[PDB]
Order: structure tokens, then C-alpha cells, then sequence
């Protein structure tokens, strides 16, 4: 499948691709704005993710550090990255179908469009201003805004036992963004679309 990854914000992001044990493709590339760049992701690829990654300082060997999203210090990411980071995520050719959805349970960064450039299904969008709204107890000092379950480590927050309900917290994700997961088990926010469809994921598809 192709997913094309286009920066439409004002500043440079360092997208990132992974399914946590992998990289995709190359797995991460600087996106300076207006830039696109296109991957190809393997048929059957369950549990991938892509994510921007900001304020990054890579040296000549692909090694650095970002304010968010980091994934072990690489340019090329092997692993998925530390909270803040909105994700697309994506599981493809499950029996027949792919399967897409924008969650915030790890966060958020940057807005994001994630839509098909095929047919047959809807896209899915988080675009407000999270950073600007987020809780205090929440807000990431390097940027971003955190989930409640990085910050405070509980059962309750990270649903370790496999019940939870909704807090003050995820119902702020949900209230701005209705459209993406706001904790572990949120009504499903995923789309459906036709096996081996095509994607596009834009960050800040409005600004």
C-alpha cells in the first residue's frame, strides 16, 4: 500500500513510521513544510503507526534527540515514540479489509487528516487546538499535551485491568476531537475501508 505523508504546517516535522518492531520503509524523514513524502507499506502489516516527531536535532549517522515523538534517539525509527504523539494507525489485509483510526491515547502533538486517496471509505481527522486548550496537569513542558495514563501511571488512567471508564481527562480529548480514541476503551472511532486501499496523512491539514 502507499501512504503518502504530506506537512502542511508552518514548521518542520520529522515524520515517523513503525509497527514497534520494524520500521516502515525508511521508517523517518525530515518534512519540511509543504513537502510529501511517499512510503510503501507491506501488504498484511497489522499494527502500524505513523507520527511527527518536533523540534529534532539529528547528526550525520541519524542520531539525535525530539521534543516529542522521540523513538530512541534515530532518525530512522525501529520502535514507536515517546508521548506526546497523535497516531494514524492502521492494520491492512485483515481478512479482507484495512483498518484506520487517529487516536489520542498516547497524546497529542500535532493535528492530523488521515483519509484514503482510494475509494470506498471515509477519512478521519483530529485538527483543533489541543496544545493550546490542554489541561495544566497535562501539558508537556517540551511541547504537546500528554494523556492522563503517561502522566499519572494508574490503573485507571492506562485501563490495566481491562475496565475502566471515560475520566476528566479523556472526555477532554473526546470534546475536542469526537472523532479519535481518547482512552483504551473508547467507542471504536475506526473506519472500515476495502483491502489495499491508499492513503494520505496530512499534519495540520488546516493550518
Amino acid at each position: 500500500a502507499t501512504f503518502e505523508i504530506v506537512n502542511r504546517c508552518s514548521y518542520t516535522v520529522w515524520a515517523a513510521a513503525s509497527k514497534g518492531d520494524a520500521a516502515l520503509d525508511a521508517g523517518g524523514r525530515q518534512l519540511n513544510s509543504g513537502e510529501s513524502w511517499t512510503i510503501n507499506v507491506e501488504p498484511g502489516t497489522k499494527g502500524g503507526k505513523i507520527w511527527a516527531r518536533t523540534d529534532c536535532y539529528f547528526d550525520d549517522s541519524g542520531s539525535g534527540i525530539c521534543k516529542t515523538g522521540d523513538c530512541g534517539g534515530l532518525l530512522r525509527c525501529k520502535r514507536f515514540g515517546r508521548p506526546p504523539t497523535t497516531l494514524a494507525e492502521f492494520s491492512l489485509n485483515q481478512y479482507g479489509k484495512d483498518y484506520i483510526d487517529i487516536s489520542n491515547i498516547k497524546g497529542f502533538n500535532v493535528p492530523m487528516d488521515f483519509s484514503p486517496t482510494t475509494r470506498g471509505c471515509r477519512g478521519v481527522r483530529c485538527a483543533a487546538d489541543i496544545v493550546g486548550q490542554c489541561p495544566a496537569k497535562l501539558k508537556a513542558p517540551g511541547g504537546g499535551c500528554n494523556d492522563a495514563c503517561t502522566v499519572f501511571q494508574t490503573s485507571e488512567y492506562c485501563c490495566t485491568t481491562g475496565k475502566c471508564g471515560p475520566t476528566e481527562y479523556s472526555r477532554f480529548f473526546k470534546r475536542l476531537c469526537p472523532d479519535a480514541f481518547s482512552y483504551v476503551l473508547d467507542k471504536p472511532t475506526t473506519v472500515t475501508c476495502p483491502g489495499s486501499s491508499n492513503y494520505r496523512v496530512t499534519f495540520c491539514p488546516t493550518a
